[PDB]
């Protein structure tokens, strides 16, 4: 898939997922809306994703079945896209 073996983004997604969704064991592919017994917090997660990954994904899309491997794949896609010129991309884009 469009993922990297060591994702600095996904690592944190997997961490804040268990925190915001309100579950104990959050694994890589967990349907977030399914694991949460208080799904209203899905909006909190999405709002969190702004400051944390510089890319937000609104509840309707996030809760649609985007797991840590899915949401973060888009995050690394953002980092795959031209990042701040101070070498924040890692993956240099070819336009």
């Amino acid at each position: 898939g469009p993922m990297l073996m060591n994702s600095p983004l996904r690592t944190t997604v997997l961490d804040l997922a268990r925190t915001t969704l309100g579950s104990a064991d959050l694994t890589a592919h967990e349907p977030l809306a399914d694991r949460c017994e208080h799904p209203a917090l899905l909006d909190d997660l999405a709002t969190t994703l702004t400051a944390v990954f510089a890319v937000e994904i609104t509840g309707a899309d996030l809760a649609a079945g985007a797991t840590v491997a899915d949401v973060a794949a888009r995050m690394d896609d953002r980092r795959d896209a031209p990042r701040i010129p101070e070498l924040r991309a890692g993956l240099a884009p070819r336009d």
